[PDB]
C-alpha cells in the first residue's frame, strides 16, 4: 500500500502552493506587531524564531514564536528537568515578583500590546495569543525568552545525534541559544525549555551525507515519514474530536518519536525512497511502542517523559494504539 | 612507499605538541586587542578564528584582527577580480578619519594600526617588526613570531567575482555553499601592481571551516570506518614545498610559491574527488601522489584558479615566470621518483 502513502503525500504538497498566499498575510500582521512591541521598553529586543505548521493538515493555521533576548539565572522547578523559574544576575523590572520574572505579568502586557495593535482581526499559556486574520487564516503567537548561555544541565545527555549527524554538529548546535516559553507546571510562573530552532535545523539538514536529497542517488524518505506521521495523528484527532481521548496528543509527540527513530537508524541507506512503505511502517511501529510502554523521552531532555502517567492517561494511549493499529492493518482508510 | 609519508606525519605531529608557544601568543594577542578597542577607530576589533602558514615552523604564527565596516560599497580595481577600493554609503563613520577622497586609505589605517601596536607592545618583552599584508611582525621572547594582518569585515553579499567559486556542491553540498556564502567576507590591505590603496578579498575563515569539516559524510574522521587522509595529504603537500623552498633558498626560483598555492590546489583536488571513499587512509600513498600530480599539472599549464575567485589565476605568468614553474616542476618530479628524500 506504499502507493497510497504517496497519494497522500501528493495532496499534502499541492495544498502548499495553495497556501503560500496565506503565509504572506501572516508576515504582514507579524511585522506590524513587532514594530509596536519594539517601541515598548520591556520588549525592545523582540524578534522572530524559526511561519511553521504544527498541524500539517491545517495549512491555514500558522505558529509564530516571538523571541526576546534577556543574562539570567535559572532555578529548576521541583526537579521537573524542563520547567524553571527565571531569576536574574533591567527592562523587565516591571514583571518581577520577588526575584522571579513573572510569566503572568509579562504575558499580560504581551497580550495587551497585541490586542491593541490588532485593532488596525481578532484575538482568542503556551500559545499566548491566537489571531484570526480575515476569517480563514489563524496564527498562534508564542513568546519566548532567549538565553545565549550554555544549555541547562538537564540537556547534557540529550540530542544524541553523534552517530547520525555527527558530534561536531552536536557541539555546533549546543553553542546556539536556548529558549523558554511561559508554561504552567502541574505553578503559574514557570518557563519550559524550547528548542524549536534546533528541531528545524535537524529536520532540514537531516542526512548523514551532507548531500542527502540533493541528487537522485541520495533521495531519502525521512521528511515524508514525519509528514505521514503528523497527518495520521491529525486525521485521527479530527475523526474523534468529540470524544476528546486524543486531545492531549500533539504533533510534537509524533515529531519526538521520529527524532528517536532517526537516532536508531542513522544511515541514509536505511531511508531509501524505494522503501517508503516499510520506513513509514517502522515509524508507526515505534510510536506504538512508545504508547504501549508509556515512554517518550523529550529529545533534548531525556529525563522528561512526554508519555508519563502524570501527563497522559493510559486509556488515552490504549485508544490511540487501537485506532492506529486498525489503520495500519487496513491500509490507512483514515487517509481519505 | 606510503610509510615514509607516515614517518613525516609522525614527525609533524610531535612538534605540534611541544602548543605552549600558542598560549604565549594568545596572551599578547588579547592584551593587544584590548588596547585597540579603546581607540574610537578600532572599537569593533576582534579575532576571526593559531594559524601556521608554514607547517614546518611551529614557532611562526599568523593572526587576523578583523574589524567590521558596515554598509560599504566596493569598486573593482582594473578588473583584477580580487583587489577593490572600499567606499562607504554613509557619513558618523569612525574611519572617516582615514578617507582620501571617497576611498578608505589602506596606508592611513595601516599607519595608525601599526602605531597603536608598537605603542602598546612597549609595555610588556616583545618587539614589533615591519613587514603590507601582515602589518606587523611580533617577536615574542626567544623565537616566537606573530604576523598580524588586519581585515575589514563586510556582511554584505559576496562580490560578483566570487559568483561561480566555492564549487563544493557535489562534495560538501549546495546548502553548505549557500550557508557559507551568507557569512561575511574579508578585505586585507594589499598593493596591486603598484596601486597603493587597494584591498584584497580574504576567505581565510571559509578555508578553515572546509578543512576542519571536510567530508561528504558529516561523521567523516569521527570513527574508524570513516577515517580519511584529506588533511594529511595537505600537510604532506605544504611540507614538501616548504622543504624544497628551504633547500633551494639560494636560487630564488621558488621564492614566489607559498602554502596558499598548495592549499588552493588541494581544494581543487577535493572538488575533483568529492567522495570520502576516494580518500581512505589505506590509500595515503596513492592519494598524496594524486595531490602532487594535480599541483604539477597546474604548474605545467600555468593555471591555478583562486578557489573562490575563479577568474584569478594564481599561476599567471604575470605573477610567477615560466622558468620558476618548470624549476619547481622538475624538483617535485625528482622527489616523487626517489620516494621524496627531502623528507629525510
Ligand atoms: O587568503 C589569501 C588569499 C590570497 C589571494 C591571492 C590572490 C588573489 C586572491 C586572494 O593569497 C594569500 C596568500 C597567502 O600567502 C596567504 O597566507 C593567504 O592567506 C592568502
Ligand atoms: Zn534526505
Ligand atoms: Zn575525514
Amino acid at each position: 500500500g506504499a502507493s497510497k502513502l504517496r497519494a497522500v503525500l501528493e495532496k499534502l504538497k499541492l495544498s502548499r502552493d495553495d497556501i503560500s498566499t496565506a503565509a504572506g498575510m501572516v508576515k504582514g500582521v507579524v511585522d506590524h506587531l513587532l514594530l509596536r512591541l519594539k517601541c515598548d521598553s520591556a520588549f525592545r529586543g523582540v524578534g522572530l524564531l524559526n511561519y511553521e505548521h504544527v498541524k500539517i493538515s491545517a495549512p491555514n493555521e500558522f505558529d509564530v514564536m516571538f523571541k526576546l533576548e534577556v543574562r539570567i539565572q535559572l532555578e529548576e522547578y521541583s526537579n521537573t528537568r524542563a520547567y524553571y523559574f527565571v531569576k536574574f544576575k533591567n527592562p523587565l523590572s516591571q514583571f518581577l515578583e520577588g526575584e522571579i520574572l513573572s510569566a503572568s505579568k509579562m504575558l499580560s502586557k504581551f497580550r495587551k500590546i497585541i490586542k491593541e495593535e490588532i485593532n488596525d482581526v481578532i484575538m482568542k499559556g503556551s500559545p499566548a495569543v491566537t489571531l484570526l486574520i480575515s476569517e480563514k487564516i489563524s496564527v498562534d503567537i508564542t513568546l519566548a525568552l532567549e538565553s545565549k548561555s550554555s544549555w541547562p544541565a538537564s540537556t547534557q545527555e540529550g540530542l544524541r545525534i553523534q552517530n547520525w549527524l555527527s558530534a561536531k554538529v552536536r557541539k555546533q548546535l549546543r553553542l546556539k541559544p536556548f529558549y523558554l516559553v511561559p508554561k504552567h507546571a502541574k505553578q503559574e510562573e514557570t518557563w519550559r525549555l524550547s528548542f524549536s530552532h534546533i528541531e528545524k535545523e535537524i529536520l532540514n539538514n537531516h542526512g548523514k551525507s551532507k548531500t542527502c536529497c540533493e541528487n537522485k542517488e541520495e533521495k531519502c524518505c525521512r521528511k515524508d515519514c514525519l509528514k505521514l506521521m503528523k497527518y495520521l495523528l491529525e486525521q485521527l484527532k479530527e475523526r474523534f474530536k468529540d470524544k476528546k481521548h486524543l486531545d492531549k496528543f500533539s504533533s510534537y509527540h509524533v515529531k519526538t518519536a521520529f527524532f528517536h527513530v532517526c537516532t536508531q537508524n542513522p544511515q541514509d541507506s536505511q531511508w531509501d525512497r524505494k522503501d517508503l512503505g516499510l520506513c513509514f511502517d517502522n515509524c508507526v511501529t515505534y510510536f506504538l511502542q512508545c504508547l504501549r510502554t508509556e515512554k517518550l523521552e523529550n529529545y533534548f531532555i531525556p529525563e522528561f517523559n512526554l508519555f508519563s502517567s502524570n501527563l497522559i492517561d493510559k486509556r488515552s494511549k490504549e485508544f490511540l494504539t487501537k485506532q492506529i493499529e486498525y489503520e495500519r492493518n487496513n491500509e490507512f482508510p483514515v487517509f481519505d
